[PDB]
DNA sequence: GCCTTGCCGGGTAA
DNA sequence: GTTCCGGCGCG
DNA sequence: CGCGCCGGAACTTACCCGGCAAGGC
């Protein structure tokens, strides 16, 4: 469906460069946020919020798309105990994504924390497991790839993408 | 040569 | 990236 | 009383970047 890649995009996004956050404040008010944080607030309004606005929609959420600004970066948030549990669930069952899902969850992920630079082709994350899932599904898609850890200062593993299948990937995930 | 990739420090964008 | 804060709405 | 959407803001740290050098054809 249109929706469940767009949805497998956004949580690369998310997971990469946002969170779920589940919030409870004084006296047992609560909060659920949907996060995606950038430098840009031109990404954000003109390439993000469109493609959240549109889950939004699809999905009859109630909730604003906040956009607010932080002193190092934007935060667009959508503060939404549906949209939470929607993304949320979605994570939990990520490893049962089909392909159309695999691709655009790996294209969120390679957005928010891979090697843009296109150079070297690269995803960071401190989740090894994470890591490893997409690992397979490259490899299944024919792009072969190495985890180790890369920053051992925090902990940050690199999925490090052979070079020597830098068209198919760039072609087959990137688009 | 040249390409690839593991290594590792800077500092800003998460 | 994460979690405080004070606000508000609502059964 | 209990919870869930706003609008920040302060707080912390995980990424990305990019130079180097070892191994391979
Ligand atoms: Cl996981
Ligand atoms: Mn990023």
């Amino acid at each position: 469906e249109n929706v469940s890649g767009i949805s497998a995009y956004l949580l690369g996004l998310i997971i990469g460069d946002g969170g779920l956050y589940k919030l409870k404040y004084k006296g047992n008010r609560s909060e659920y946020r949907v996060v995606i944080t950038a430098k840009s607030e031109n990404l954000i309004k003109q390439h993000i919020a469109p493609l959240m606005q549109f889950l939004i929609d699809e999905l009859n959420v109630k909730s604003k798309i906040q956009i607010v600004k932080g002193d190092t970066r934007y935060e667009l948030r959508v503060s939404s105990k549906k949209l939470y549990y929607y993304f949320a669930n979605m994570l939990e069952r990520i490893r049962l994504f089909n392909m159309r899902e695999q691709i655009a969850f790996i294209k969120g992920l390679y957005v928010a924390e891979g090697d843009m630079t296109l150079k070297r082709l690269r995803i960071w994350n401190k989740n090894k497991a994470l890591l490893e899932i997409v690992s397979r599904w490259l490899n299944n898609l024919g792009v072969r790839n190495t985890i180790h850890l890369d920053d051992h200062r925090h902990g940050v593993y690199v999925l490090n993408i052979s070079l020597r299948d830098r068209i198919k990937f760039v072609h087959t995930i990137l688009s």
